[PDB]
């Protein structure tokens, strides 16, 4: 750089109060989560019970801010053969009576007690449906609560960052009530704008209101300005000074205004050369270090189950029919032989 | 303002060391989530596996801090009619045998294989109950984990805000090891209280302990003090000075103590008027901008299912009975005719 | 402390530009959650719909940054007794016909309509399985989303803390464009290293690049240095000075270099004693107040259900058999009597 250029250097001034305000404390922002999250749907209050005791410690942080007898005997034999036949028929039909009734008893057993199986399975199935739907409903609510929860946590983080700004600004308030009040700071546009004379401190709800009695340049000039000059391979350093003309005569003044005092030997300092030392750059950087998230595919497929299956539950188990008898020609010929028997 | 008032202005001093401490670094607070979240219930460790790799990158941020033959033939015909009748009866009862046994075979089919249907449905229903209860249990755990998780995330946010305060305070430490150590700062109650002479820097675990050799006013006076005076519609500005009396004679002194030097022309600066310039107010404010959350009603009713339904599962399907035969008068009259047949 | 020691005090200087950079603003880091959370698995986008409107307000904060007739008649009576017997048999077998067919009708009723019960229960059971597996899948996804969500919320918190550092650093930029530009700050190694002469401000994308024309000590000496001396139980205070020798003769100089001006009476100030005032320690501390989390055992066992149960669903309800008739000796003797009847 090194070059002579021009800085507005003040000529005539004026009084100037400043009256700046800088906050020092914070309200105890005890924010209820149950109100910020939840407005209605008492269900939400039933589920945020299960969400920890997060709001307590959250507001703990926020609080910590602030020849023819042959016929007779033979057909008598035949009649006792018919006697054999009909006692035989009584045997058959008694067996049929007990077994057809036993299979009907098994039928009643199945019907009654298998209705009871239907009743048990149907009640269990309805309760499965009920609690499945409770799971569905509350799970959707939990999605919504979790998003709204991290929004609230962002609210609290925003609040804490404000609390940190307020703490550092109160440190600046303590430093200014040191220097501006209990001293006359020789710093341009600090302790209010212009050149500080005295400051008047006064309180506020959460601030410290300053009343800086200062003075500002009412009148000046765009005037030439040189940091250092190199006559002889040889630099010149104005102690508490800046190289200035009067219309082309090199003088050195104060910075605050110019009564252009002549170049002495004492106020100038000298280097044996005019060799610039190059300085270091680029401070105040911070690395965030929030590094990386991979896919859902990696994250999921480490820890995941697909896990489905249908049933079978055949039902052709039912589907086999009942064959029947519908014959009655036996009854027909039976009663027609009964006609024949009453005939002769 | 502008008015003459009174500031304690120092008279006699005393030596004063200060010995302040300002931290510069932080411990590597590698906080395990599995310990801060989880203390017991290995179940919790089974579920926090599924909770991402959040704790890794979380501690990455925290790490980045640091004639009578008629009879014979006719009744022989009738006897063969009875032969027809009993072969006919054999036909009927064989049909009944096969069909009653077939309906019993269908009954055994239903009983065996429909027990197998009950076994399949009951095992599936128990597994439905099992995994439903796993869902219920782990879902409640997930509520609790999510609340405790955001409490941990608040812990980390609190920690990072401390890290930011430490970084800015270490910037102040670098600035004070510049000015207090390598210079004699002309700043009241900076570089320790009082007026700095020299500071002695020394290390600490995570701080830089200063030893500010300063000097403080042991003796002073509540004494009158004026910023500027307006004789002639015309202001007066003491350069490095403050208007002071000796008991009513206007002098201007240093701020640091008063040897009340007389009003010169050079130390006073003058405005042509006494016109206050009014200054700007109210800096250092930040807008949080955390704006808004609506109801659960809006948020929910965009994306929600109620979604319930019962079954029917009739059971009168069972409830139709089995009619029976319980008659035996046929057997009674049958064996009584058998008595009659053995009679004659 | 109080002791005479040695500070490098400058002798000959050199010009030195500094060229430091301090950022003042931030890019509008409108970070999409749907990209930072979600990369693939459109399912994830189906579930993050249910996760509030968190990303909107999240980026609202981030945006707010920037003889043989006896025989005839008697056996005619017996023949009508057989007529009674076979009409009686017709009665029995008609009753058996209707009842065996009725129990078969009940069997068909059970088979058809109980297949319909199996169909209803099986379809409901498959849908239970389906939506249970949807619950399982999406619940695991919600674990993963919640962990990745708080990682994103940590990203945003990290970003906001950077925004606070940038706001305070821009306050330092405003203070340096006050003092370094519009003044000549008498502060060592502030407004760039060395001793400030003038600074040249120039813009940047998000910074304010300074060009501090300063001057640094090219040449100096480790030289003795005393804060205060106690001849007579009586201290000595060099105003804008430091006690210095020339090779053992006590002088007081400037801090910036040494032309060792003689000890006057005016530049030294005096205490009547040599009594050190001890100062206060250990500022800039903040209490985090993130206090406490108890066990899962406390947190859980306040609000938790274990809640399991099996079924019974007997199945011996089926398991009772069907007894049968398999007899046919009646048919055998029946047709053998039919042989006997056709004989005679
Ligand atoms: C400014 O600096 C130049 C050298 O760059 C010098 O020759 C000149 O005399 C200086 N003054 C003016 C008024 O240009
Ligand atoms: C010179 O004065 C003008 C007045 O209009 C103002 O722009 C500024 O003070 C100076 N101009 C420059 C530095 O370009
Ligand atoms: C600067 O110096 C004198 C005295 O201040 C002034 O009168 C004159 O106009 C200027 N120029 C010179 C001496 O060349
Ligand atoms: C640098 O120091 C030496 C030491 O005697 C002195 O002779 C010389 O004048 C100094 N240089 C300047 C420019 O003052
Ligand atoms: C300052 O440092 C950052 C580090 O990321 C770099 O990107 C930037 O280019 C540097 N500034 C200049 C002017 O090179
Ligand atoms: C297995 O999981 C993947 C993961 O997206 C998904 O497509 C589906 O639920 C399952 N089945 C198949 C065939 O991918
Ligand atoms: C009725 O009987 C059989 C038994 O094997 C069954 O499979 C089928 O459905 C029916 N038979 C027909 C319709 O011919
Ligand atoms: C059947 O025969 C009997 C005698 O065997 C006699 O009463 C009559 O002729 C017939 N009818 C009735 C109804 O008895
Ligand atoms: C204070 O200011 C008033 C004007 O407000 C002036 O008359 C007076 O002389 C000053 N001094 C004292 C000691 O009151
Ligand atoms: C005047 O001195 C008293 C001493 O008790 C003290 O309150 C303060 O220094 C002054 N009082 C004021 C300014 O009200
Ligand atoms: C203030 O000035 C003189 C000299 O310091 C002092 O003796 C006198 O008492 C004071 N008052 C006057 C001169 O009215
Ligand atoms: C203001 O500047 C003019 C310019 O010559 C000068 O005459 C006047 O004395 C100045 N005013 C004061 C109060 O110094
Ligand atoms: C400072 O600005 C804030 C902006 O919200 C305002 O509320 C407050 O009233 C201002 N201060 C004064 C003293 O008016
Ligand atoms: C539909 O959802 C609402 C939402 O609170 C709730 O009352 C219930 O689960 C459902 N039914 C009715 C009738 O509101
Ligand atoms: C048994 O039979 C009928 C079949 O239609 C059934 O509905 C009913 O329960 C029973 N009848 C009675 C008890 O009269
Ligand atoms: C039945 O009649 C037979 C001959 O027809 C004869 O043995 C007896 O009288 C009766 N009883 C028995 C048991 O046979
Ligand atoms: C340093 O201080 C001691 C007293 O501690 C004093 O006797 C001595 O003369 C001083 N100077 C040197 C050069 O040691
Ligand atoms: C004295 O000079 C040496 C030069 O090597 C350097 O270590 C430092 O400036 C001084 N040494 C100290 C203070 O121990
Ligand atoms: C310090 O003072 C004189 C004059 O600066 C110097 O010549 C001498 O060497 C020193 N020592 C004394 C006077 O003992
Ligand atoms: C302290 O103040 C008194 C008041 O007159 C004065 O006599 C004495 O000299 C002062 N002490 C010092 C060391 O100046
Ligand atoms: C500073 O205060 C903290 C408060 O926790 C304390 O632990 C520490 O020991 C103090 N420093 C010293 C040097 O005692
Ligand atoms: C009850 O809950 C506990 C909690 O860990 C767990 O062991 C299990 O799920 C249940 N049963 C028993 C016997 O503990
Ligand atoms: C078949 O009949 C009975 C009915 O009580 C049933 O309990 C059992 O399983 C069978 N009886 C046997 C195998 O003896
Ligand atoms: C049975 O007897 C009838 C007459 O009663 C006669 O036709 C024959 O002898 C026998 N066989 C058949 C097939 O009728």
């Amino acid at each position: 750089a090194y070059s002579n250029n021009t800085i507005a250097i003040p000529t005539n001034f004026s009084i100037s109060i400043t009256t700046e305000v800088m906050p020092v404390s914070m309200a105890k922002t005890s924010v209820d989560c149950n109100m910020y999250i939840c407005g209605d749907s008492t269900e939400c209050a039933n589920l945020l019970l299960q969400y920890g005791s997060f709001c307590t410690q959250l507001n703990r942080a926020l609080s910590g801010i602030a020849n023819q007898k042959q016929i007779a005997n033979q057909f008598n034999k035949a009649i006792s053969q018919i006697q054999e036949s009909l006692t035989t028929t009584s045997t058959a039909l008694g067996k049929l009576q007990d077994v057809v009734n036993q299979n009907a008893q098994a039928l009643n057993t199945l019907v009654k007690q298998l209705s009871s199986n239907f009743g048990a399975i149907s009640s269990v199935l309805n309760d499965i449906l009920s609690r499945l739907d409770k799971v569905e409903a509350e799970v959707q609510i939990d999605r919504l609560i979790t998003g709204r929860l991290q929004s609230l946590q962002t609210y609290v983080t925003q609040q804490l960052i404000r609390a940190a700004e307020i703490r550092a600004s109160a440190n600046l308030a303590a430093t200014k009530m040191s220097e501006c009040v209990l001293g006359q700071s020789k710093r341009v546009d600090f302790c209010g704008k212009g050149y500080h004379l005295m400051s008047f401190p006064q309180a506020a709800p959460h601030g410290v209101v300053f009343l800086h009695v200062t003075y500002v340049p009412s009148q000046e000039r765009n005037f030439t300005t040189a940091p250092a000059i190199c006559h002889e391979g040889k630099a010149y350093f104005p102690r508490e000074g800046v190289f200035v003309f009067n219309g082309t005569s090199w003088f050195i003044t104060q910075r605050n205004f110019f009564s252009p005092q002549i170049i002495t030997t004492d106020n100038t300092f000298v280097s044996g050369n005019c060799d610039v030392v190059i300085g270091i750059i680029n401070n105040t950087v911070y690395d965030p270090l929030q590094p990386e998230l991979d896919s859902f595919k990696e994250e999921l497929d480490k820890y995941f189950k697909n896990h489905t299956s249908p049933d079978v539950d055949l039902g052709d188990i039912s589907g086999i029919n009942a064959s029947v008898v519908n014959i009655q020609k036996e009854i027909d010929r039976l009663n027609e032989v009964a006609k024949n028997l009453n005939e002769s």
